[PDB]
């Protein structure tokens, strides 16, 4: 427990110990919420193995670049080694808690009108110079072709019902859904990444899946879970601040949702436990309703 404050000692960053509070329940990162002496307040993300150093050090370099392009606000790494990485603790609360407690209602025009704000200032930044961090590229064309690699991916090491394939079938063989010109995608984006103070974004947390493809996956959990009517207030604002929407998007938004079954498979191909396969062929093959 102190070994942290001597790692964050070590760094320069001299905190208060009875302020810490720890955060244990993280995947890759094991974060550690923290105040200054200076009073300043700090977030820690300690690397729980050597494997996330890799997608961190293409996010710091994502982020370097970010800052300036967005009105939002970004985690502003101060430290970033192979021990720790610490930046000030960024304004807002979260959307959304998990049991499962919400912060802001997806009917939210207020939210809406946020959200599609900040998705098309990411989205107008400049891909090639975002694609030169070493995040993953994409074109129209390959975002596409990816979803036709990735069924045949989780078709081959799963069964997959007819209901579920047909669908995504139909889905890949409708162009209107797809879209024709590629951007800066955070690639995860919903509350739980979303600081919010009364109800507008205010910063934008874990920028680790961001990568230059579908422009619907950073609107995609909102078309799912608000109103129609709401989802059009973030696509209006989508618009008027440089955003390229196109008919489709909402049909798109929601059958890729769907296809949420192949995300579970293609992870327990990389994960290998048998509890993640467990749950990726239960929900790429359904039992009968009873
Ligand atoms: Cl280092």
């Amino acid at each position: 427990l102190d070994a942290l404050l001597d790692l964050a000692a070590r760094h320069g960053l001299d905190l208060d110990g009875g302020t810490l509070r720890t955060e244990e329940i993280g995947l890759d990162f094991r974060v550690a919420f923290a105040r200054a002496h200076d009073g300043g307040d700090w977030v820690l993300r300690l690397p729980r193995r050597p494997d996330v150093l890799e997608r961190a050090a293409v996010e710091g370099r994502l982020l370097a670049m970010l800052a300036p392009h967005l009105d939002v606000a970004v985690p502003d790494w101060r430290i970033s080694t192979s021990e720790l990485i610490a930046y000030p603790l960024l304004p807002g609360s979260p959307g959304l808690t998990v049991e499962v407690s919400w912060h802001v209602d997806m009917a939210s025009t207020v939210y809406a009108r946020s959200l599609g704000s900040v998705v098309a200032q990411l989205h107008a930044v400049d891909a090639e110079a975002a694609a030169a961090t070493g995040i993953e590229v994409r074109s129209p064309a390959q975002v596409r072709g990816a979803w036709r690699q990735d069924l045949a991916r989780v078709g081959a090491e799963f069964e997959i019902a007819p209901a579920l394939r047909e669908r995504w079938e139909a889905w890949l063989a409708d162009d209107g859904c797809w879209p024709g010109h590629s951007v800066l995608t955070h690639g995860e984006l919903y509350p739980a990444h979303t600081l919010v103070e009364d109800e507008r974004i205010t910063a934008v947390l874990d920028w680790t899946t961001a990568a230059v493809g579908d422009p619907a996956k950073d609107l995609m959990f909102h078309q799912v879970s608000a109103p129609s009517a709401i989802f059009e207030v973030a696509l209006q604002a989508y618009a008027e601040g440089g955003g390229r929407p196109w008919p489709g998007l909402a049909r798109h938004c929601t059958e890729m949702f769907s296809a949420a079954p192949l995300g579970y498979g293609l992870y327990a191909l990389a994960t290998g436990e048998a509890a993640h396969r467990e749950a990726a062929a239960a929900a790429l093959n359904p039992p009968e309703e009873r």
